[PDB]
């Protein structure tokens, strides 16, 4: 049968019916990377960079149980593609570092776990910079090209690290991907690719087995190619971990996090609904993100490094794809509402009397320096030493210098030198790492930034009477060739451009989000998501909107490069 562009449901359908088989699938999904993302071919996306030798057993057994009327349940024989930063037994877990090129993953992560216990099949991993720490940057196996348009990148430059899920889920290299996000990691794939994704509140999917970049930020994000996809693979992934090692937020007693169980409804795909589910309904656009803010970027010294602080200039034929959006959230009976943004303006400082997080006293700026170094360190430790790898296990015996080598006759990283950035984690694991637990700056930086989210969020919306905030999920796209040409690079650098609108309050405050296709930019071909954020824990709500918002147009295409084959 065909894969290309085909939903989870019409799969299982198609499992139940006979019309195919599990080893079918991985036959047809395998044949699409083959044909498109394998070096040699005429396009060479290069998205998915190791393989699963053992794919076609597991469809195998899976057929098994289905001939014996037994399946594991809705997603027994569904292929995926997980991201590097996943640890997937038997494989190599790398993180896209050379450093890591040989580390072998000696169990699976969470989100794993839960999948194979399903009886779904992971294909293979997907590409991503060294350690997740950048965006398009080239790691061990290179970086994933766009199926939309060779021209410009299939993320943002400086993050988006889930480069090769977005251009494989988007290709239909398998029915559904893996991500991970810190920055726009997640978010920022999944609007270059016209992607469904989800970037849980705190504590809602456990971390363990994920490659940590900024413990306190990481979190697992789905990849689907529709609302309904999407819901399918929560239903199984969202359970309570009774292992919290590694998960920084579910291990603290400082901060009250609710379980999983409580946070997430008893069925996902219950939460899809039409239009009437807009009826009533405000939300609220940031008018930075539509170039409606004259006043972005005038204080004296506005932003907290790089381009953030700075007015964004929003494309316009990405204006013109949210004026439709908003015609069509209008015509289904919802109020949209152009307001500031609180959460996104004290943290950068980009108007006269707006402070930044280092000067507002919330957190302190020794916590925000634990969080780079200290716990930063602890996190790569102590994942290396859970894994247990007995020929890779401790931070201390790393090839420092080879965690993030720079490419070669590319432009110098913006933010500094990342090279000898990585290099001094080795330095410190040889000194002695403090664990988490004996940080001090650590309880009342965690209870700082929850106190954050309250002030400028929570409260915020309940004032205005929000339901939600909404917001083209970038302002632009990089061109392609961002590494080595001086005005490419000007733009993928640029703010709105080189991290997904939010820069790093997004994460750094646990705010749940929901991105969805906005549409294709009518002068480019690449497409441009629009994402919905929302009060802590209440990501059901904000799954229903994406959803009800989905249903009221057609807004994603069949990537161009990657036609069905024949």
């Amino acid at each position: 049968i065909e894969v290309t562009e085909v939903s989870i449901a019409e799969l299982r359908d198609a499992l139940e019916s006979g019309r195919t088989t599990a080893v079918e699938l991985v036959q047809a999904y395998l044949a699409r990377i083959d044909a498109y993302d394998a070096p040699g071919t005429p396009t060479a996306l290069n998205a998915v960079v190791v393989r699963n030798p053992d794919a076609l057993a597991e469809a195998q057994a899976s057929d098994a149980r289905r001939a014996r009327g037994e399946p594991l349940g809705p997603l027994d024989g569904i292929p995926y593609t997980a991201k590097d930063s996943y640890l997937v037994k038997g494989l190599t877990a790398a993180s896209g570092s050379p450093a890591f090129k040989d580390l072998v993953a000696q169990r699976d992560a969470f989100t794993v776990e839960r999948l194979r216990a399903a009886g779904a099949i992971c294909l293979g991993k997907t590409n991503m910079p060294p350690m997740a720490n950048g965006g398009m940057q080239r790691g061990v196996y290179g970086r994933a090209e766009s199926p939309y348009n060779a021209a410009y990148l299939t993320a943002p430059f400086a993050s988006g690290s889930s480069n090769g899920a977005g251009t494989a889920t988007a290709a239909s290299f398998a029915a559904f991907g893996l991500a991970e996000e810190t920055w726009s990691s997640g978010r920022g794939p999944a609007s270059n690719n016209g992607l469904c994704a989800y970037t849980p509140s705190r504590g809602v999917i456990s971390v363990r087995g994920n490659w940590p970049l900024t413990p306190t930020m990481d979190v697992v994000v789905p990849y689907a190619r529709s609302m309904a996809d999407l819901l399918e693979i929560l239903d199984v992934v969202v359970a309570d971990d009774p292992d919290t090692r590694g998960d920084l937020w579910r291990m603290q007693p400082w901060v009250p996090i609710p379980k999983a169980s409580e946070v997430r409804p008893a069925s996902y795909p219950a939460l899809a609904a039409g239009a009437e589910a807009l009826a009533g309904k405000r939300f609220g656009v940031p008018r930075m993100f539509i170039n409606a803010d004259p006043d972005a970027g005038t204080s004296e010294s506005p932003g907290i490094g790089g381009p953030t602080g700075q007015r964004i200039h929003t494309r316009p034929s990405v204006i013109a794809l949210w004026e439709q959006a908003r015609k069509a959230l209008e015509a289904a009976g919802a109020e949209v509402i152009e307001v500031d943004f609180p959460l996104v303006s004290n943290c950068e400082g980009d108007r006269p009397g707006a402070p930044t997080v280092f000067n507002r006293g919330l957190v302190s700026k020794e916590f925000l320096h634990d969080e780079l170094w200290e716990l930063s360190a602890w996190g790569f430790d102590d994942f290396l030493r859970a894994n247990g790898d007995p020929k890779l296990n401790r931070l201390a015996d790393v090839d420092g210098p080879q965690i993030f080598p720079h490419d070669p006759g590319t432009l110098p990283n913006r933010e500094g030198d990342l090279a000898a950035g990585m290099d001094e984690y080795v330095r410190m694991a040889e000194r002695g790492i403090k664990p988490w637990d004996r940080i001090a700056t650590l309880p009342d930086g965690l209870r700082g930034l929850e106190e954050t989210r309250r002030i400028d969020l929570e409260e915020w919306m309940r004032r205005l009477r929000l339901d939600a905030v909404l917001f083209p999920t970038v302002a632009d796209v990089g061109p392609a060739d961002a590494d080595v040409n001086p005005a490419s690079a000007d733009i993928a650098w640029s703010n709105g451009v080189w991290v997904a609108n939010g820069n790093l309050a997004i994460r750094h405050l646990g705010v749940p989000t929901v991105t969805v296709p906005m549409g294709v930019m009518a002068d480019i071909g690449m497409p441009v998501g629009l994402t919905f954020a929302g009060r802590a824990y209440d990501d059901s709500a904000l799954l229903r909107f994406a959803a009800a918002f989905e249903s009221t147009g057609s807004r994603r295409i069949v990537p161009p490069r990657t036609p069905p084959l024949a």
